Order: structure tokens, then sequence, then C-alpha cells
């Protein structure tokens, strides 16, 4: 978060920001419960009532995971879908104008594939914090034993200290207190285990996909370069427009360039 | 697109697929009309009915750059909470743990202002091309009323080639044509230079964005490599958690960077 030491709901302008003011905003944020619907907020409570105490703030958490990857499915799709009528509109303009807008539309559609493989990626992490959802919500129960356990032999030794079943009952309280503390670092260890590997995986995705749009987009840039933005006198012809070759050129370089990227290819370095 | 000339709907693997196998498609894709609902459709297919015709597709266009928005808007809502929930899991467990979950919940907080930065930059460009189809759909009305002219001055001559309204009717369709022609001129150069701008604008965002996400991800695994994996063996204690400190200057430096970075500081290089 990029809040200073003020009550302002609102950061210090970066070197972006600094450089032109911020657009103003979205004209499309409506009011509504701010989310759209309720069905999947039935889950999200469901799950926030239902399952077992301890592993229940991660059973939401794997739910509302899975919520944003529906999102960003129907959102990868749509931007997809955008994209081929985006071109569609572009097809009878300028002839520089088509084939600027339909490269403009397959690079589109390359994000949009690019994003359907980070929500594959994703969807792995997602599976990966299922699984230590389950192990840890399964490992819950033994602790409650002991808590049930240790409430009963407290009742009965208030009630009955000289009870027989005081010494049977302190036996298996003994036995779920050595199945239970080990446990817990077992639980420890595989839950490091788990959100180190889980969240290294998503972080590569993140990296790689943000790595190839910015090539894209750098491509895209290039390209929209050659795009003749001059303007032409009223009454005058069309000039002959000869752009095929060298964006022909531009997107195979794009398609070589996106083959050729690798993790170690990453050109980011963090300080 | 990645498509090599076979009838396959499947790409060679490029070096991220070669370096290991693609996870398998994700769980989550259910059986529907594979957008969710029905009232937006019926947003689209009314902008695809009602509007003019030759302005159609545009303002069909915009309709979905906003649903696009929109639930891009949404899943960031959604993205921001799940990270919240996630660092509220994360309280209740290691120290460490607590720390790492803690931080990258900030992470992922600054992920989603930054894509509601990006929503805000993509709505300007969709306000831009909004305006374009704005110019052009009301542009669009002259050659109506050039084919209408021509079409009577047509029948009329067939009907009556002696009639009076001839002269008068080919003197309109003059002027119409007039109206017209350069009409068309100067309608695709606003269209050059209104999608040459917007589409600049829209990849100089995208491009800040990636580049923004890229560091926050290669930090995240900087600040990943601090929590200790080493597993602890059965029976034994807690070592001491001294990673505040580097956590501390990590994130700062997250913080730094984030400020420092321009448009002209972006590092990737297309070749
Ligand atoms: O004032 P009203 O009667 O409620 O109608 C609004 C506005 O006048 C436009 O018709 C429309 O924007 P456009 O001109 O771009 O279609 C907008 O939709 P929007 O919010 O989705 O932009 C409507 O909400
Ligand atoms: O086959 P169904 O009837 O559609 O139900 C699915 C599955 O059987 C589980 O109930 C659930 O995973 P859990 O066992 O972990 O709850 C999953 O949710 P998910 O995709 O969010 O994991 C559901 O989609």
């Amino acid at each position: 978060m990029h809040r200073t030491y003020s009550l302002r709901n609102s950061r210090a302008p970066t070197a972006s920001q600094l450089q032109n003011p911020p657009p103003p905003p979205s004209t499309t944020k409506g009011r509504f419960f701010g989310k759209g619907g309720l069905a999947y907020s039935f889950r999200r409570s469901a799950a926030g009532a239902f399952g077992p105490e301890l592993s229940r703030k991660l059973s939401q958490l794997v739910k509302i995971e899975k919520n944003v990857l529906r999102s960003m499915e129907l959102t990868a799709n749509e931007r997809r879908d955008a994209a081929k009528q985006l071109s569609i509109w572009g097809l009878e303009n300028d002839d520089d104008v088509s084939d600027i807008t339909d490269k403009l539309g397959v690079l589109i559609y390359e994000v949009s594939e690019l994003d359907d493989q980070f929500i594959d990626r994703y969807d792995q992490y997602r599976l990966t914090l299922k699984s230590i959802r389950d192990i840890e919500g399964s490992v819950q129960p033994s602790r409650d034993r002991k808590d049930k356990i240790t409430d009963k032999i407290a009742y009965l030794k208030y009630k009955d200290p000289q009870s027989p079943k005081i010494e049977v009952l302190e036996q298996e309280l003994v036995r779920a207190e050595a199945e239970s503390l080990v446990a817990e670092a077992q639980l420890s260890n595989i839950t490091r285990s788990k959100l180190r590997a889980a969240f290294n995986y998503q972080f590569d995705s993140i990296i790689e996909h943000s790595e190839k749009i910015a090539l894209i987009a750098g491509y895209g840039k290039a390209l929209l370069e050659l795009l003749d933005d001059s303007p032409v006198t009223p009454g005058e012809t069309r000039p002959a427009y000869d752009g095929y070759e060298a964006s022909k050129q531009i997107i195979i370089d794009a398609e070589s360039a996106l083959n050729e990227w690798t993790l170690d290819s990453a050109q980011v370095k963090p300080t």
C-alpha cells in the first residue's frame, strides 16, 4: 500500500502520476452490493457457517479464490469477444486502418490466451491451497477430541475425584496430547512447505504473464507507430497503403519473442 | 495467436511450456451460456438491433467494453477481499507465517490498486472509443440522405424524365454528394487520429501495469525466500523468528521502486 501517514484515502503521486494527472474515476461504478449478485455470497456464507471452525477461514478463502477464477475466465472470454468484434468493426474502414485494427485484434487474442494460461496456473495454486485446507481441517478434530476429553476429565474430577474412570480418562488425555502436540508440529511443517511452494508457483506465473503482456504491449506500440496518423486535407485522394510487409514482420517478431521467452529470460530486476 | 499450420486446436509449446508440462484445464469451467447471465446479453443485442447500421458495430464494441470494465472492477474488488481474508486466516499461525502472509496480503492489495488505476485508464480509452463512435455515427446520416435522394432521383427519372422536380433534386443530390465525399475524408482522418491516440494510451497503461505487477511479483518472491521452509523434526521446539526487519526493508524497497517507476523506466525491449 502507498498511503503516507495521513488520514487521507489518497496516496502521494508516483513518477507516473507526476507525469500526467490521473484520469477521473470510472463512470461504470454503479450502486449495488458491490459484487453483482447473491448466490456466490450465499456460498461464501455457507463456507463461513457450516465448516469446522479452524478450517472455516481457509475454506472461505478457497471459495473466494474460485469466485476470482470464475470472474477472470469470464472477463478473458469477454476480452476475446471484444477484440474479435473490434476488428470486425475495423474491417470496413481504410485499408491501413483495417490492417492495424486486425493486428491489434490478434495481439489482444494473444493477451486473452496468455490470461487463460495464467488462469490455469492460478487454479493449480488454488488446488494446492485446497490441499493444505484439507490436511489442516482434518488435523483439527485431533485437538477437538483433546479439548472434549480434557473438559470431560475436569468435570469428572469435580463431580467424583475418586471415580474409577479418572485413570483411564487420564491415560486417554495423555494419548490425545501425544497425538496433538506433535500433530501441531507436523501441521506447521506442511503448512510452511505448501504455502511456500504454492506462492512461488503463483508468483512465477504472475511474472511470466506480466512480462509476456509487456512484450505484447511494446510490440503493439511499435506497430501503432506504423499507422499513418497524418491527416489528409479535405477533398484530396487517399495515399496508397504499403504497410503489409512491415506489420507482417512485426507480428512475426512478436510471435518469435513470445516463443523465446523463458523464466530466466525475464528482465525484471528487483532491488 | 500461436497456432502452427495444423487443424489442431493446440499450439506448439514455448520455452516456458517446454520447461514444465502445462497444468490441466481449470476445474471451475462449468456448463452455461459461457457468460453467466442474460441482462448484459440483452443489452448487447439491443445495441445490435436498434442503433444505426454503420454505427451499430461500434456501439456494440462500446457496450462490450463496458461489460469488460465492470467485470474487471468486480474481480479487482474480489481479489482485494481474497487478499484481506487470506491474511486474516494467516493471522492465527506461526509468527513467521503470520508476517509472510500479511506482507503477501499487502502486495496483493497493491496489485488490486494498480488494477484499479489501469481500469481508470481503460475507461478513458473506452470513452475515446465512445467519442469516435459518436462522431462517425452522426456522420452516417449524411450518406443515408445521399442514398435516399439518389433512389428518389432514379425513381422520378424512371416515372417522369421531364418532371420539373428533376433539376432541383439533381442539385440537391450534387449538394449531398459534396457534403458526403469530403465528409468521408474527414471521417477517415478523425478515425485514424482517435484510434491511434486511444490505442497508444491503452498500451501505455497496459505496459505500466504489467511492469508494476512484475516488480511486485519479483519482490514477493524475494520475500518468500525469507520464509524458513526447513521442516522441524517432530517433538521439537519452534526456532525464534527474526525476519521482521528483513521484510521491513523489503516492503520499504518495494514501495520505493513503485514510486520510482516511470514510463521511460520500463525495461521491456521489443525486438
Ligand atoms: O440518463 P439515462 O436515461 O439513465 O441513460 C443514461 C445515459 O443517458 C445514456 O443513455 C447511456 O450512456 P450512452 O450514451 O453511452 O449509451 C447510459 O448508459 P451507461 O451508464 O451504461 O453509459 C444511461 O445510463
Ligand atoms: O461436483 P460439484 O457438485 O459441482 O461440487 C464440486 C466438488 O464436488 C466439491 O463439492 C467442491 O470442492 P470441495 O470438496 O473442496 O468443497 C467444489 O467446489 P470448488 O470448485 O470451489 O473446490 C465443487 O465445485
